[PDB]
């Protein structure tokens, strides 16, 4: 039993700080309260941590999500007992649905008061069970480093996700009197190898392969690089899921852009005509596949003839052969396994016919929307198209968050995606209000990046109180509101006056001819800014 | 025996019809795909006022305010996934404070459950610990049954939130088959065994107060869960000349103008109260749960009362509806199970009309005198005291002669409201007590205003609390609710106390311009910065037609 005395004499609060440092955390999103005070005071008073304060705990959660997606690091959330904890249920479920690394620390009533219906107090472990990968209540200060290390390890491994650590006030305020095992203080087969070889064989055999890439490739820093490398080496066209946008440069000649029900027809056609589908960190969602029996007939036929089919690089065993029957499953981290596979891949000089057919499709079936005519209302797709161009022309690194609704899909389709970790949107849970706090967190993660929230009026209304949080945090986020307003009529506030009340510059566009100028002013504006564009209804 | 009246209807139409059977005239909710078959059948109908928030949490707290102001259950209609998770906080709030609330959540089709579908959440699992009961409806036939069970459970025993999960295929489906009449009708006879068991404990306590040496009425929220609660409390207080103190949640149940009033008790109550719960021998607990900030460390309070519990002098009578809550905190000597109000009526006759105890109206009737509710009143030129704002507002509101309802946020202003407002009428103080949810004030005020359209509704809020749910400002305007939003702005002091003298804070949130915010949201904004403008602005605040926000810059000190 190798024992450690280095935390003896410290409070749980300081121990928490040290553990945060060991986990390479320098940013925490949260909101104070009595039960979490011993930890909050330690974090708040240390210049080693940027503590970001929202107006509502839900904001803290969504900020952490945006931070995680932008940085690849886990988002750390620190809230109090009862309502503090219940206010982060939505962001936890959101992170759980989208596979986002998040560690949620919740203050709790003292261990002596558990289950007496004390002031605040909630069965947070019970509430959050189905919306976390794992949760726990820390029972003693001795146990605090162990649970923190476990939480972070679980949150950042397999498919990433939210974990919750319940922290009773008496535990965090207590001083460690006893040495603890050294291990608890430190942060954290040939079938797989056979599968990698076989997948290399199939790829080398394929005449019309397609790479089908999702969010999983983003869960490792080297993911997109190895994806690009495999695509170049074997000359394989690449299509992405909505959550995979950014993982592959859409200006690359081999990009098929987005796959699925709302994707480019060329991408869909490529997939239906491929003899091999190489699925990398993707879930085979029905919005991507459509009717599963009609999906990838050329791949099915190739599998039946033993010359192709489907390869699935998937980290979770439970997702293997859950939707589609695969010929080869490569279990584990996609990036890691792509790296091991690379040297076994035959360098292909060209696939002239395959790319010729693809490029013909690109001519025949581009995206199409009822474009603007003189004197007509502005089309939301046009705003997004123009803004993408304007944003790129800045030469800056650009990150995009969205709310939930038609604008979300339009952003996915009509924006030109070039860099990884630049599309931050609520896909699995579809949480309205996501855009603004996610942008703030993303901006904190990437202070030099231009961060744009493409939002709808209804979604924006959900969390608009966080506008003041953006000013306070010094995050110069660019908020875009595409305002499209029997039916359901919601009374909107004056968004420009609202922004001004919150401390931001506010801009508005009603007519087609003032759009280009305002878009330039919007992006060029220093500090946070809201631009409302009055827009045509679908 | 079989009901056929619903044959041919969609689940949405059946839901609509079932709301009528439950006497629902108001639904608070927000649309989404999974709940669309229900939403459409309701949102258009003129049998129900459908109130829309900007955020589902808003709908939840609105339902709470509605419920506490009306005595009717608050009905919530939200969609699957994030719509459902967004009402967890209001459910936990309603669970802690015993508030009747029926939550209907849309859900993915039954065939999609467990496939990690779009906007799928294990809502039944999530809401388990913060509801009295929940269920997922699995067929249209089952729909009226679960609705009826929901409303009965929410409004029975200690009232509370229930959740009913509604798969889209169930609510979109058409009922083809008759269902048992028992399942479509909402829900009394008692046995002579039950009656005697009750009446025994009743008279066993009736003579104990007929003893009546040093008696005190400890009244809580339970007395408000029956319409005849306060009145039967009033005349009981008269009959035996019994002084009355209330919990935070019992405020309004007894007139504080009355000489027999002791006002609030606890670690924030009037001194004449907590001390008269020492000098008392018979503590008559009515609808209160002996809370950690009403009770101190259990050892002390109440010693001299316990002296009765070793002399047969008296002790603790506990009128409680949940037997599970008897002797779970404080060992009682007599327990009267059931509805407090009902048992008070049954005990009324067996009470000896006493008209004096003046040795009692002495130790206490003096007692203030020493200790009132001391706070450093402001001096010319100095900062505005929050207690003063509340005192003056109470007067201004009272001058209108209107029924006044007060909601609050959570924090110092919440206690100041409780302490310094003068409480007269039942169901007029609507505050988050058990969970202490910041952001409660505004949406609760809106819901309360929908429940009581003629009432003057005031939200006495804090700056940080108000920031939590301020988006519902636009919802107030859309709904027409002329709520009076008071913001006691002490932003200069931090939210977090780091240390303090025996007789210094950090964390300052950046507030928006609240007056410009109000205007952007479509309502009137007023600001007080100086003592000299306070009176005129408080009057304009109360007199103004429509929704209005008043910010008062107050003393960060105390
Ligand atoms: C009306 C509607 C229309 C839609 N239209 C489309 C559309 O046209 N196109 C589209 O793409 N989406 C569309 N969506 C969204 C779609 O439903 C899914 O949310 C999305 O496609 C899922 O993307 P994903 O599979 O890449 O991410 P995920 O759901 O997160 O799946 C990632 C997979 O990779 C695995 N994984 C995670 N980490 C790793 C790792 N390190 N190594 C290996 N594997 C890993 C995960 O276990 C998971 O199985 C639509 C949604 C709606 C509601
Ligand atoms: C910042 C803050 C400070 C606070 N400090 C104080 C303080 O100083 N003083 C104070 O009093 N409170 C204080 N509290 C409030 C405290 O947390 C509790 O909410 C409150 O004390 C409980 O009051 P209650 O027992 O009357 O209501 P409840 O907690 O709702 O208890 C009601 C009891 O009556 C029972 N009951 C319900 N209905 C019936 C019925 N029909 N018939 C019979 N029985 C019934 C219930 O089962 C329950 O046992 C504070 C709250 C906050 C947020
Ligand atoms: C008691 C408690 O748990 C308080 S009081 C309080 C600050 C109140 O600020 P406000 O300005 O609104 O009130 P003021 O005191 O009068 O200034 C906080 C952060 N909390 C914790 C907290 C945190 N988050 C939420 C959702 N609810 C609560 N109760
Ligand atoms: C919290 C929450 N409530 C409800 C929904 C259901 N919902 C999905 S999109 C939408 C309307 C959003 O419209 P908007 O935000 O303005 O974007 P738009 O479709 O107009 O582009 C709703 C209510 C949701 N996804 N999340
Ligand atoms: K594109
Ligand atoms: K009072
Ligand atoms: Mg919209
Ligand atoms: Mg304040």
């Amino acid at each position: 039993p190798d024992m450690d005395t280095s935390f003896v004499g410290l409070t749980g609060g300081q121990i928490f700080n040290e553990m945060m440092s060991r986990q390479n955390v320098d940013t925490v999103f949260g909101y104070p309260g009595g039960a979490i005070l011993p930890v909050y005071d330690a974090i708040h008073n240390s210049d080693k941590f940027n503590f970001v304060l929202p107006k509502h705990e839900q904001g803290a959660g969504h900020m952490a999500e945006g931070y995680a997606r932008a940085s690849g690091k886990p988002g750390v959330v620190l809230v109090t007992s009862g309502p503090g904890a219940t206010n982060v249920v939505t962001p936890m479920a959101d992170a759980f649905a989208d596979g986002i690394p998040m560690v949620v620390f919740t203050g709790q009533v003292p261990t002596s008061a558990i289950g007496t219906d004390a002031f605040q107090e909630a069965d947070v472990v019970g509430i959050s069970r189905s919306c976390t990968k794992w949760n726990v209540m820390v029972k003693s200060v001795e146990e605090l480093p162990l649970r923190i290390n476990e939480a972070f390890e679980i949150a950042t491994s397999g498919r990433p996700g939210p974990v919750l650590v319940d922290l009773p006030k008496d535990v965090t305020a207590a001083i460690l009197r006893n040495p603890i095992p050294t291990k608890t203080t430190l942060p954290s087969d040939e079938f797989v190898m056979q599968s990698i070889n076989k997948a290399a064989d199939l790829i080398n055999l394929a005449k019309k392969p397609v790479l089908y890439v999702g969010a999983g490739i983003l869960n490792h820093a080297d993911g997109p690089r190895l994806l690009k490398e495999l695509s170049d080496r074997a000359q394989i066209p690449v299509t992405t899921t909505l959550q995979g946008l950014g993982s592959f440069d859409q200006e690359d000649p081999k990009s098929l852009d987005m796959l699925g029900m709302h994707g480019c027809a060329t991408a869909n056609l490529a997939v239906q005509n491929a003899d091999l589908i190489i699925a990398v960190g993707a879930r085979f969602d029905d919005r991507v596949t459509g009717n599963i029996s009609k999906f990838a007939p050329e791949a099915r036929r190739a599998a039946a003839e033993g010359r192709g089919g489907i390869i699935h690089f998937e980290v979770s065993p439970k997702n293997i052969n859950k939707v589609v029957q695969t010929q080869i499953a490569v279990e584990g981290d996609a990036t890691t396994n792509l790296g091991k596979m690379m040297s076994k891949i035959f360098p292909v000089k060209e696939r002239s016919e395959w790319f010729a057919q693809i490029n013909k499709w690109k001519k025949e079936y581009p995206y199409a929307y009822m474009e603007e005519t003189p004197g007509s209302k502005i089309k939301p797709q046009t705003v997004i198209k123009k803004l993408s161009k304007v944003a790129n022309d800045t030469g800056r690194h650009v990150i995009v968050t969205t709310g939930v609704g038609q604008h979300q899909m339009w952003a996915a389709q009509h924006w030109t995606w070039r860099n990884p970790h630049t599309f931050i949107t609520s896909g699995g849970l579809g949480t309205m209000g996501y855009g603004l706090p996610a942008a703030i967190g993303a901006q904190v993660a990437k202070p030099e990046s231009l961060v744009i929230d493409i939002d709808g009026d209804a979604s924006f209304n959900m969390t608009l109180t966080e506008l003041s949080s953006a000013v306070q945090a010094g995050t110069p986020v660019k908020i875009l509101i595409l305002n499209n307003e029997s039916h359901t009529h919601q009374l909107n506030p004056d968004f420009i006056k609202l922004a001004e009340a919150m401390g931001l510059k506010g801009l508005r566009v009603k007519k087609q001819e003032e759009l280009d100028a305002k878009l330039k002013e919007f992006v060029s504006t220093k500090g946070p800014v809201l631009l409302e564009v009055e827009v045509d209804k679908k």
